[PDB]
């Protein structure tokens, strides 16, 4: 039984490798990073994951991204430290070159999408999980890969186009906030392209197909509910589940913080409805701009003015942390706020 952590990036090609890695690991954790702050987010997560562990077997595979040389390092001797850890590292971008050449363990080629190399590193060392799936799974790599190398000429190259789009689009589940619940959605959604793969038309009709899917996908119910209740439902729900980690104080009332979660009008809305025991929702983004929800039980307008330089109506506001400090990491983001209320 060996444990794999894959890091993979976020678009299109990004998912996909975790798609293809999915069909050949039973114990498989992935994780996903777009700039590089975020690539070394999760190489620390992994390598923690990894000295708390207690199998003895691991694979780290990082796919459609590449690190500068110091991160580089840093993975090859972190590994070394104070369990049998293999390392594959799979990538098509020129720009790391010079740190391909300094790493065995670093793959470069620039002729094929990431997700391309992932499977045929994966078909040639794991037997994937279930046979039949192969002859969806091949057309949709090679698919991606069409669409990742702009070769119009190539299979799948209309349909492709479809998905990418559909990938930096399917933006409902908000990353950040709910991790493993963005990558399966849009994971359920790519796979679902195998049931158009073989039909005549399958970049039209896959793309006429989609939003009702997505609608699907999210748990909603497409014939009697709009897009933005069915995800605004879907996310609260996840946050339902997050009341003790993301419960802050000022004063004598009770609020809920989020974050990059952006235009919460309708989400917070609902979750005060949903949760009456919260008097204001507040989201916090990555520039320090702060957004007030309340639903008559908090004066957020004095809140924000007392506390973020800004100001607003009695349930909507906003402001702004001067000096914040951005972080992939939830609980350095909520202590910010709570050092700003303590003295509220
Ligand atoms: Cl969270
Ligand atoms: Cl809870």
């Amino acid at each position: 039984h060996m444990q794999v952590y894959h890091l993979s990036h976020i678009d299109l090609d990004g998912y996909a490798c975790q798609l293809v890695s999915k069909q050949f690991f039973k114990n498989i954790q992935c994780y996903n990073a777009n700039y590089g702050r975020e690539v070394s987010a999760r190489i620390y997560e992994i390598l923690n994951a990894i000295a708390q562990s207690k199998e003895s077997e691991f694979l780290i595979l990082v796919s459609d991204l590449n690190l500068n040389l110091n991160e580089a390092e840093y993975l090859q001797d972190k590994i070394q430290e104070h369990k049998n850890i293999q390392i594959q590292l799979l990538d098509h971008h020129i720009s790391g070159k010079e740190v391909a050449e300094s790493f065995h363990w670093y793959f470069l080629d620039t002729n094929r999408c990431a997700t391309k190399i992932v499977y045929e590193f994966l078909k040639k060392h794991y037997a994937i999980l279930e046979p039949k799936n192969t002859t969806w799974l091949e057309p949709l790599v090679e698919m991606v890969n069409s669409v990742d190398i702009w070769d119009t000429q190539g299979y799948g190259f209309e349909l492709g186009k479809v998905c990418m789009r559909m990938i930096t689009q399917s933006s409902e589940l908000n990353r950040f906030m709910f991790d493993d619940e963005n990558r399966d959605y849009k994971l359920k959604l790519l796979e679902e392209v195998k049931n158009y793969l073989f039909l005549e038309n399958a970049p039209v009709a896959y793309d006429n197909d989609l939003f009702r899917l997505k609608k699907i996908a999210l748990g909603g119910d497409p014939d009697t509910e709009t897009m933005d209740n069915i995800s605004s439902n879907a996310q609260t729900h996840l946050l339902s589940l997050k009341k003790h980690d993301c419960s802050v104080y000022y004063q004598d009332k009770k609020g809920f913080l989020s974050y990059s979660m952006g235009g919460i009008s309708v989400l917070a809305n609902l979750f005060l409805t949903q949760n009456p025991d919260f008097d204001f929702y507040i989201d916090v983004n990555a520039k320090g701009n702060v957004s007030l929800r309340a639903n008559g039980n908090c004066d957020v307008c004095e809140l924000s003015q007392m506390c973020f330089n800004g100001g607003g109506h009695r349930n909507a506001s906003g402001g702004k942390i001067d000096g914040f400090r951005e972080s992939f990491n939830y609980r350095d983001i909520k202590e910010q706020i709570e050092e700003i209320f303590n003295n509220a």
